[PDB]
């Protein structure tokens, strides 16, 4: 299908203010490594004023903080979700489906991901490196997409209706209970991995 929509308003949900790809990137990698974050860490990483790192973040609205204040949660996170995203020994999170396919690259390391099918409830699980996907049961793995939207929270619009599913026609019979949502569309495993792939250029393409 085409995916230059899903691409262009990701993108544009994502990049709200200049330097947010590059903060993002050293975020992930320090959140791969399984504690809090605080804003002093990333500013010395980036070279950038504490003011600023707070800046980009606070038009971050979905970002997830801890009782210290402690950034916890930014696509990747501590807090548990349906997505198990494993580094190594670290047991980690993620926001949505189309998540666990990109962030092994932007970080890279390879990451062991697991989840339940939205419609049966049926273990998943595959293998994401930075340059490909193994080890994808079942085989027929499938993904939903919607389109993104611009002026909303990134979770409500777009996470919470980007799963993964035992099979393309499992996901097609689920899908067809769901109307309304703008852009819904099934995909394989692949066929999203591609995507995410896509994305990651445009992205690393915008960076310092
Ligand atoms: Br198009």
């Amino acid at each position: 299908m085409k995916l230059a929509p899903y691409i262009l308003e990701l993108l544009t949900s994502v990049n709200r203010t200049n330097g947010t790809a590059d903060l993002l990137v050293p975020l992930l990698r320090e959140l791969a490594k399984g504690r809090p974050v605080s804003r002093t860490t990333l500013a010395g990483i980036l070279d950038w004023p504490a003011e600023r790192v707070a800046a980009v973040l606070e038009q971050a609205t979905s970002t997830e903080y801890d009782k210290d204040g402690n950034i916890i949660g930014y696509g990747l996170t501590l807090r548990e979700t349906s997505y198990v995203f494993e580094i190594d020994d670290r047991r980690l999170y993620a926001w949505c489906a189309l998540d666990t396919l990109i962030f092994p690259a932007l970080i890279g390391r390879t990451a062991r991901v697991s989840s339940h099918c939205a419609a049966t409830g049926a273990p998943v699980s595959l293998t994401v490196s930075p340059s490909e996907i193994q080890a994808v049961e079942p085989a027929g793995m499938a993904v939903s997409l919607v389109l993104p939207q611009e002026a909303a929270d990134v979770r409500q619009s777009f996470c919470c209706h980007v799963h993964f599913f035992a099979s393309v026609p499992t996901a097609e019979d689920w899908a067809s209970k769901h109307q309304g949502l703008e852009g819904l569309a099934i995909v394989s495993v692949h066929e999203a991995f591609g995507l995410g792939q896509e994305f990651n250029r445009h992205l690393l393409q915008t960076m310092s």
